[PDB]
């Protein structure tokens, strides 16, 4: 089933979860090493063969930003580097910041 634009994507990679944000038409916005940059890539490629799901876990208590703001922000961040560690705590924080705001 296809994710909605703005949906948080939890990719069950072996021994670690990788987070992304769906920005429509098959694409996700996520942090990746090409030292790590914000990339706009195909969900097909980012998920690979790994199991994944939509997980807007904080939607029950927190209110998501309008889907226009989620996409404008996520896409206007693409290209910008992050000099911090690619921890699942940080990958979750990065996407939660895009969906819910600061």
């Amino acid at each position: 089933p296809e994710p909605k634009p703005g949906d948080l994507i939890e990719i069950f990679r072996p021994f670690y979860r990788h987070w992304a944000i769906y920005v429509g038409d098959g694409y996700v916005v996520h942090l990746a090493p090409p030292k790590a940059i914000v990339k706009k890539e195909l969900l097909y490629d980012v998920a690979g063969s790994d199991k994944y799901q939509v997980n807007n876990k904080h939607d029950d208590k927190y209110s998501p930003l309008p889907c226009s703001k989620i996409i404008q922000r996520a896409e206007e961040l693409v290209g910008q580097e992050v000099l911090y560690k690619l921890t699942s705590e940080n990958c979750e924080h990065f996407v939660n910041e895009l969906r819910y705001g600061v």
